[PDB]
Formats: C-alpha cells, structure tokens, sequence
C-alpha cells in the first residue's frame, strides 16, 4: 500500500539531550605490575581484584571509613606508574577459567604477530588438569617458535581476577597483537585475547612520575587529589611532579609524605607550586599513612548546604600523633607542614593541626579556598558546555549576554548556599576592586556576595583567516574564610 | 532508518558484545541482551517485548522496564566490576544480588542510540503510543467529517480533537507535572512564545500553524497543518541516596 506519511507525517525526538557529566573529587599511582600502564581503574571490590597482602587494599580500608562531620568518599581510582623497562604484554575481565578447555585437544592454531603473523602448533588440552596446567602448556607450544620475542615468552594466569598474561622475551621495544582467525580450534574465544577490549602494552623505557601522571591523565580526569603511595620518592621527582601540577593553575592537590628533618629540605625546592600539601610523617612508627587526610576531607564533601567545611579543626583517630611541643609546633608551621598535634584541655589530650598549602600571593593558600575553587570552575565548565551542546546556536548579541547570564544563573545560587561566598568586612580590597572593574559600587555589590560581567568580542584565530565570536567574562566574590583564633578579656566590676 | 517506530531486540554472548556496541552504535530502537553460554537456551531476547507487549495504555500504565524480574530466565552476571564492564556497552542481563541472604532481576533499561533519541526504553515505548494515537485521530478526522477550512474555524477544530488524546496522556503517566536552566533557554527558543515552559505547571504546549504552499508533484497550491508540541517525559527513579545523622 501507500505508506501513511503520504497523509500525515510525525517526527520524535528528544530536546536538549546532550548530557555532560559532572566533576568528582582520589587516585593513587602504584608500581604493581597488576595494572597495565594504559588503563586506570566504588573496599571490598579492591580486596577482591588486589588481594588481602596489597598495599591497595592497606590504602582503601582507611580510605573508605570517614564520617567527615556532615555523615564518605564512595569511590577511588589506580593508575599505573611505569618504574622499569618494560616488555609487551597482552591483557580478560569476563569470568572464565572453569576448567572446560575440554574439546580444545583437537590441534589449536592460534595466531600472532610482533609485525608479521606467526601460527602456533597444535595445542592439546583435553588432560587439563588446572588452568595452570592451561598456561604452562600454551607456553610450552609458543617458546618452540624462533621468532627473538617469542623464544622465552611467558604465559601466565592470575586467580584473584580471572587475566591471562602473555609476555614477550625481550625488554626495551617491541609490538605484538593477537588476531582473530576462522578456523574451529581458535582458542582466542576462550582465552580473552583480541575478544572485546584487550590492552595491548608496547614496550617502554624506564620513563617518569611527572610524564606517567600526564599519561595518566590524558584518559580521564575525574578525580582531585593523587598521590604516588610506593617507596619514598627523591627530592628531585617530588620537585618536578610538583611543578607540573602547578602546571594547571586550580585543578588538583599533591599530597607528599615527609620526615621532620627532610621538611626543612623542602619548602625550598617546593616553595610557591600552588597546589602542594606536605604532610609529616612519625619515624619508627606503624606507617598509619597521613597523607590522605586532605585527600579524604576532599573526597568525602558533596557540593548540600553548608558544604564549604574546614580543614583544621578535625579529628583522626586513626593517625599517631607527630608534634607535642610549642617550640616544635613553631619550628615546623614556618615550612608549612601539616600535622597532628595534641594539646590539653583540662585533662583529655589530637587534631590536624594546618590547612595551608604552598603557594604564592596570588595563589589559595587555605585548602578549603582551594576546593571550592576547584568545584566552581567545574561547575561552570559543565554549564556552559551544556548550553554549547544543547541549543541549536548562541547569537552575538544582547539576546547572548541575556542567555548566558540565565544559564549561569542557579549555579551562583547554589554557590551561596554551600557557603563558598560569604555575604565580611578593607579599602585596598575595595581600591582593586574599583580598579579593576571600570564599574564603581561594585564593592557595595560584592551586600550580596557577587559580581559578573559578559563581553562577547570578536576576534581572528592564528589557526584559520577567518574571524571567530567570543565571550569573555569576569567574576568577583568574597572568599570562605573560617576563624582560627580567639581572644578576649573578661573585666569584672 | 524510521524514526520511532519499532524496536529491534538482539541477543549476544559478553565476548562479542565487545565487538558489538562498535557497529551498532547509534541507530536508535535496538536493544542488546546478553545470553549465557553452555546453559539452556531460555531465550533472553523477549524480556523487553514481552513488557511491551502486555501493557495498556488504563491509568498509571507508563512502567518501568528496570526493576522487574524473570524466573524463568538464568543469571547472568553476578560481579560488580563484571557488571562495570558490561555496562559500557549498553548490555541488558538479568543480574542477582545479596538483599539479607535472599538472591535476580532485568538491570537496564537503555538503549543504544544518540543524544536525540531516547535511551531508555519507557519513553520510546510511550513516544511509540504517542505517535500512534496523533496520526489516529487525526486520520479519523479527515475520513469523518465533510471539510476542514483552512482558518481559524481549522485550528479550532483541530486543537478540540487531539484535546481527548492529551487529556488520557497526562493519566498515562506519559506526561508528568518535574523540575533545567538550559531546558528553559531551549525552550524559550525553539518557540517564539515566552511563558512555554512555566506551562509545560501542566506538562504540555501544543501549537497549530496552517500554512500554504505548493506540492512538487503538481503545479496547484495544496493547504497544510504544522504542530508541534512539547511535553516532559516520564523518567523514574534508578538510585536511592542518604544520611541518617543521630543525635
């Protein structure tokens, strides 16, 4: 027949449906050869997929209990930090291993290639008496090709997950791949090799923290706080990885883990660096990592009313004390460490103690400022990308300004009430601020907490001739500063 | 290739929904379910046909196409980063959990396609019956009535006819009276008309235009009805979150 739309024609659709995802706030940089380099991977999950003996597991038990003073962080991130050379790898999520290779004894062929294909005997399984029996079988048929790579290749296979593992011979470079072929007997199925996705691992140098976090952070960038959490790392490395992060103006935190002798070291390499936390450790001692105090604080806040919270004033129970001194306290605030102090107050004696970070003038210093920073941007980056992705165009004109400043609208709201603007009292303050802004009573404005501004300019890219328009706009806001300090005097009669 | 029409259920085993997801991507209206190798076959693929087919659209009949559960079929997964993984491509399966020693049930009701199109399997179900009921009434009404003139009489008529439609949606479930910032920009644009979105208090906004123009087939002028119409969908709860404070 005729089709109906010759008559009446209706076209479905969903408006405004392109989703942008929202900032979380940690993810720690191990060494472990279980994670391969070009990954990055909600505590029982981490017990399971590292075992009880790992350091990460030691990490995410203390990691996942905070209460946080407004009742937790609810998820963390591994990376993988390449320390040594490395050879290529291929590496089976999918639960398998069931010893049933059974019907596999009639002649396997698979196929490999480093840069052209190499076919493998015929491999028998039927005996099978474990899957480690699987592997060292499979390694007995790759090891008799004369190819330098698979002369001693190593086939292994992991419990805790359920991972096959091949590793070439030699260590520096090389590329190898497993390619699907369409004979019956293909143990590339069963095995998870070029099944899904599969991490195929070239070979490498000894490589670099500060490169490795950059790597790191080119697959995904939803995190706050990192920290590296192996052997002590040197002065050097600290310096650099430190640099970078300062790299990015507002993004992350590094939190560093030192002795009190080697504080005074540093804060000479790490001095301004915004963005840096130093932490002192307790010599001869539990390794009670310290470290991830601020990472956990960070964590574990939720964007709720009066979120804003303070990084001073705060108790861990968990943690041994470091300082308990007034002298000492003294000595070690002048580097800016972060520590746990003791204190008596009429006979029960312990807080983290500063919520400073490293940084210059222009930079926070509170880590509280630091946070709610870092959560504004984000917040506004996902707005206006929304509104990018969303509506049908964004004209030059009043009707923009008009527009953008709605879109922006509810996130400054909400910004009020979390409590990072604060509606506080100085006349250079008010002078910069009159400077600045071309716009007198401004300062009067800044009564409610705010002030923005919109632009929308023209200008001509480097890339292309042709002329791109453009937005530029300007926020002015009181910053959330907590007291710390009491004084009075009582005057009787 | 049609837009909202029909639905296309697939079933797969979890190594090649890999290899799936990749090809299949976009192309709204399919649906992914994962089988279990070495089992009976206890086909999977029917779930969400099965639900499909057994509503009415009686009041409070929208549904929802996650939290249901099928005896009859096997388990499927039953790891969290297992799941993880599956989830990434768009998978359906029935999964099995923990709640105080008792263990199964339907986990997504997703579907693959591309910002434009609805993901979850409700909503298309709904805009199905939508599209359904409009090109009814409207076809009963050109094969009922003698003429329909092209003026003010036209839209009036018209609107009293799809009046009934959108009265039994809105008991439906398929319109809800729900909370963006950028949905009201959208919204203010995309219609000339300010004050559309406050309205869709109520859930909907219908329009009538009645133009003119000229078939290509013919010389003569043939007229013409543009609507359009603006409604908030029906999106259930998934994920429940909170703190109990004491003291």
């Amino acid at each position: 027949m005729i089709s109906q739309s010759r008559y009446i024609r209706i076209i479905s659709g969903v408006g405004a449906g392109a989703p942008v995802a929202g900032r979380k706030l940690l993810r720690v940089m191990t060494t472990n050869n279980v994670i391969p380099p070009g990954i990055v991977i909600d505590a029982n999950a981490v017990l399971s997929y590292f075992g009880a003996q790992s350091e990460e597991y030691q990490r995410a038990a203390a990691y996942f209990k905070f209460i946080s003073k407004s009742v937790s962080p609810s998820s963390i991130s591994f990376a993988r930090w390449v320390n040594t050379a490395i050879a290529p790898m291929v590496v089976d999520n999918l639960p398998k291993t069931i010893a049933d290779f059974a019907g596999f004894s009639a002649g396997v062929l698979t196929i490999m290639v480093g840069a052209a294909e190499q076919n493998i005997t015929a491999i028998d399984t039927s005996a099978a008496t474990s899957m480690d029996n699987v592997a060292s079988i499979i390694q007995t048929e790759i090891r008799k090709n004369a190819d330098p790579q698979l002369a001693q290749a190593t086939v292994t296979w992991n419990q805790n997950t359920n991972q096959f593992t091949l590793v070439g011979a030699t260590i520096g470079t090389g590329v190898l791949a497993v390619a699907k072929s369409a004979d019956p007997q293909d143990m590339s199925t069963a095995l998870g090799w070029s099944t899904s996705n599969v991490v195929n691992v070239a070979g490498q140098s000894a490589d670099l923290p500060d490169a490795a976090v950059a790597k790191s952070t080119n697959v995904s960038n939803n995190f706050g706080s990192f920290l590296f959490a192996g052997a002590p790392l040197d002065n050097d490395q600290i310096k650099a990885v430190s640099a970078w992060n300062a790299a990015q103006n507002n993004q992350f935190i590094y939190t560093v883990a030192t002795s009190l002798a080697n504080l005074g070291t540093l804060f000479t390499l790490v001095n301004g660096n915004a963005g840096t936390a130093l932490n002192v450790l307790s010599a001869t001692a539990a390794n009670d990592f310290v470290e991830q105090c601020p990472s956990e604080i960070l964590a574990a806040t939720n964007y709720e009313p009066g979120a804003s919270q303070n990084y001073m004033y705060y108790q861990f129970p968990g943690r041994n004390i470091t300082v308990s001194d007034d002298t000492v306290a003294n000595t070690v605030d002048k580097s800016r460490g972060n520590y746990i102090g003791v204190t008596q107050a009429n006979g029960q004696q312990a807080f983290y103690q500063r919520g400073i970070l490293c940084g210059g003038p222009t930079d926070a210093v509170d880590m509280n400022v630091y946070a709610n920073e870092i959560w504004l941007k984000s917040a506004i980056a996902q707005a206006l990308l929304d509104l990018f992705l969303n509506v049908n165009a964004v004209p030059a004109s009043s009707t923009g300004e008009a527009m953008t400043l709605a879109v922006l609208q509810p996130v400054l709201d909400k910004a009020t009430a979390n409590g990072t603007f604060t509606y506080k009292e100085s006349a250079v303050q008010q002078q910069y601020i009159t400077q600045v802004t071309g716009d007198r009573r401004a300062w009067r404005q800044v009564t409610l907490g705010y002030w923005i501004n919109i632009t929308f300019s023209s200008y001509t890219n480097s890339n292309t001739g042709l002329t791109e328009w453009k937005a530029n706009y300007t926020l002015i806001y009181s910053k959330g500063d907590a007291i710390r300090f009491v004084e009075g005097s009582d005057v009787m009669i």
